């Protein structure tokens, strides 16, 4: 039983018992690479005060599965197409919300058109390397899209 | 200027022009390898309805740094001690919260203690295996081991 504090435009704060929780809208993530670049989106983020490294990500809408959201947000904030296939999801961070991330790879990205998101293609080596001099804070769409490179896309 | 809705345990909740903003306290998790398996945990998640796998995990406490945090999670949570490098880090989900998780690798570990936590060992390719087989949903530290280990320790 859960009580409502909050009931927001992308979360709702409840209590259930002791428990603080946050009800959030489900996520999708695209990881997309060309020519050894992973695409990865900067933004900035009010709630951390910086942009960090992320790959192109966004919220599902009433109507749509994640497929379809993560066409849509890889098409509003890159500008491209691809062929997209179903990798895994994950809980951001279970132990208080229930958002859920649905992650995809694009290949045989197209143009499908030509501000607020900056399109950042970068070597996913690059990526952690800055990181790891910490010229760049990571996303956990943007860490799951480097490890998953380096796992399985060389 | 962050307005404040609710004040916690855990978060609080502040409304930033028209921003929804979730503080949380930062967290760590330990990546740890013996004998081909890695060290997941599961415990029951109000948050979720379920128990997803995850790696040891916890918040950093009042005058912890994240080194003695790992430290300490690991041991409360598994029983265990081991030499613990920093690997790097990432925010949750930076589109509402500040949560940020440091992600550590344990080796050498040794038991230094013989409940609400359950202690997984598996293979990092069966972990991965089950849940495209969609029997067990992974947390962001779950997922992250499993394709770190991919990545980097095989
Ligand atoms: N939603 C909650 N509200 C109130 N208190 C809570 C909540 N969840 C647990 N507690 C209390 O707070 C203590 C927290 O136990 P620790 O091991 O340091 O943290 P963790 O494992 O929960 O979270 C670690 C990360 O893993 C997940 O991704 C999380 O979302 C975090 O990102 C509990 O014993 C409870 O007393
Ligand atoms: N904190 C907020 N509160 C209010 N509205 C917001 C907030 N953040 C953005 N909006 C509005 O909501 C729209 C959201 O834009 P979309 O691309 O679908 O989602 P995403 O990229 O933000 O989030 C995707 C994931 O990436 C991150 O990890 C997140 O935390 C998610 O887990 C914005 O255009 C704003 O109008
Ligand atoms: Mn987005
Ligand atoms: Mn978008
Ligand atoms: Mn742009
Ligand atoms: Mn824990
Ligand atoms: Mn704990
Ligand atoms: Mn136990």
């Amino acid at each position: 039983e859960r009580t409502y504090l909050y009931r927001g435009r992308i979360l709702n704060l409840a209590l259930e018992g002791r428990y603080e929780i946050v009800e959030h809208k489900p996520a999708v993530a695209v990881i997309a690479l060309r020519e050894g670049r992973m695409l990865f989106v900067r933004q900035m983020r009010p709630a951390v005060g910086l942009a960090p490294l992320e790959i192109p990500a966004g919220l599902i809408e009433p109507g749509e599965d994640p497929l379809e959201a993560a066409r849509r947000e890889l098409a509003e904030e890159t500008g491209l197409s691809g062929d997209l296939t179903y990798l895994f999801s994950y809980f951001v961070s279970p132990g208080f919300t229930d958002e859920k991330t649905h992650v995809f790879l694009a290949e045989n990205l197209k143009e499908v058109e030509a501000e607020a998101i900056e399109v950042v293609w970068m070597r996913p080596e690059e990526a952690l390397e800055r990181h790891q001099r910490g010229e760049v804070e990571f996303s956990a769409t943007g860490l799951v899209g480097v490890l998953y490179y380096h796992a399985f896309l060389r």
